[PDB]
């Protein structure tokens, strides 16, 4: 029993983190085989961040302008190139700790673990979701750029996020590992704002199932609603609309608790209209939307990795 | 910016987890140098759990009754002994991944990371606090026994917790690594209950400072109270009393925000008497007590590890 915001074990990623210095700017890089990936703005100074021309900045650099350290060992850079918003640094030594990996682009509502790093050294691990407005609510200080987000599928690490910047509302924006931004952001110091965020409905439902599995039942009722009646209520409260695909995804949780998806929507419908009235669910007084259906199954059934 | 429930990177611990089988019972063990530590009830069957006599059960075993696997490699057990509630299995191979480590007993209110494991394989990592009633609010399924809790101090892993059991309220109890239980619990299937829990006041204050650092200021006020006036209010709400040592510990956070500890107590005093009234603090509608002052400093200043 119990329910916690659980991250993936980070061992396989810790062995890939390196420190990248170019000029007076130091940040983190990801070392897989003989390539080090890092944010391209490592080649920027202060004069450059308002309106950088990265093609110009890069041609004016040579391999020896880039200092790559894996702990104390220095890595010799033998070639560099730019792919969208990431720099790919070819080095003379392949990382012997390279795990089986792939590069995936995730969708809003999906979750991943973040290994926050400073100077190539891992500082902490935490779980978060990609918000519907393509930002993440992370915890990041100066120097954290190049920290990566990831999932683990059996033995395979899927990298899905590299950190680039903090927006003025205190939320965080970055790229996939091919260097393409999530959301309409750019890596310069211009005036950028996230769009309005919405609550991830399928995730709230998954969390209500986790609560039932763990013995919190007080919000249930006998009513049933329809997909269209629910979605009409959800839009009023800035909740994402629910689709038949979401219903099917919630199947395993419905079967395990004997509570039909559309039954649970009627409970959620009541919670949105009447509030929780000083009661808590799994130790929270707000509705939690950063657990996917698969997170709940994994934590309430006990899937491991190798 | 931002604030997350952050765990320590788990790499150094992942390399020490093994699977221990005795009979039809399999659980996790901790492999440091040539010793494997695991819960002693691995030597129990179903008939034994109501009233086990562990001295009798252990003398009736030999080294070959214990199957230890580190992934696929089998470890040969060359000797065994009991230390309080843990079994120490001497093996013929010293773990080459043994980190610099020590065994520490933590106090109520302190936090640590948990590497949850099944069959020797790491499943997830999460942060929790040792509650004033010596339980932890973990997330654990069947087979998770022998999972460990730990902190990292620079390069040194301090192991502080090994998991043994779930209580009927759904909370979790275990031992330090010398096998001594936290709290008045025993490793048998008798009727045991945790005592009443209290809120960890020094931790709530640290979290309020984190909120100020991150721009949440709405709960502040101009009032100041005394230690005795505050503690008189805290006891009414089942909060731990505040000591001068706690005040001193909150020093760095007071200096960074320019808000005196006793000023912040007056805000907390108001929040306890009037509630939060539909407002949130760092994304929570309840007062959070599982961040120590040191957790806040670490996350809002950016201490790494090597
Ligand atoms: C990478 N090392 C940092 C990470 C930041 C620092 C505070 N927390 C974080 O997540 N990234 C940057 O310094 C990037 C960098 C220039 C500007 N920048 C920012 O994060 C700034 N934000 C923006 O300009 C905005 F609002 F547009 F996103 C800052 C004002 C420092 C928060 C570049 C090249 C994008
Ligand atoms: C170790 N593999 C498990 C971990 C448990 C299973 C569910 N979640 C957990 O944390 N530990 C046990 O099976 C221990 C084991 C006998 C009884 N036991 C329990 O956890 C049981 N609880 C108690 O007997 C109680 F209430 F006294 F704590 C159970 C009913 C299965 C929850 C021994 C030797 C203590």
């Amino acid at each position: 029993s119990g329910f916690r915001k659980m991250a993936f074990p980070s061992g396989k990623v810790e062995g890939c983190m390196v420190q990248v210095t170019c000029g007076t700017t130091t940040l983190n890089g990801l070392w897989l085989d003989d390539v080090v990936y890092c944010p391209r703005h490592v080649i920027c100074t202060s004069e450059d961040m308002l309106n950088p021309n990265y093609e110009d900045l890069l041609i004016r650099k040579s391999n020896h302008n880039f200092l790559v350290q894996a702990g104390n060992v220095q890595l010799r850079v033998i070639g560099h190139s730019m792919q969208n918003c990431v720099l790919k640094l070819k080095v003379d030594t392949a990382n012997p700790k390279t795990p089986k990996y792939k590069f995936v682009r995730i969708q809003p509502g999906q979750t991943f673990s973040v290994l926050a790093c400073y100077n190539g050294s891992p500082s902490g691990v935490y779980q978060c979701a990609m918000r519907p407005n393509f930002t993440i609510k992370g915890s990041f200080l100066n120097g954290s750029c190049g920290s990566v987000g990831f999932n683990i599928d059996y033995d395979c690490v899927s990298f899905c996020y590299m950190h680039h910047m903090e927006l003025p509302t205190g939320v965080h924006a970055g790229t996939d590992l091919e260097g393409n931004f999530y959301g309409p952001f750019v890596d310069r110091q211009t005036a950028q704002a996230a769009g309005t965020d919405t609550t991830i409905t399928v995730n709230v439902l998954a969390w209500l199932y986790a609560a039932v599995i763990n013995g919190d039942r007080w919000f249930l009722n006998r009513f049933t609603t329809t997909l269209n009646d629910f979605n009409l209520v959800a839009m009023k409260y800035n909740y994402e609309p629910l689709t038949q695909d979401h219903v099917d995804i919630l199947g395993p949780l419905s079967a395990q608790t004997g509570i039909a998806v559309l039954d649970m929507c009627a409970s959620l419908k009541e919670l949105l209209q009447n509030g929780m009235n000083g009661r808590t669910i799994l130790g929270s007084a707000l509705l939690e939307d950063e657990f996917t259906p698969f997170d709940v199954v994994r934590q309430c059934s006990g899937v491991t990795f190798q």
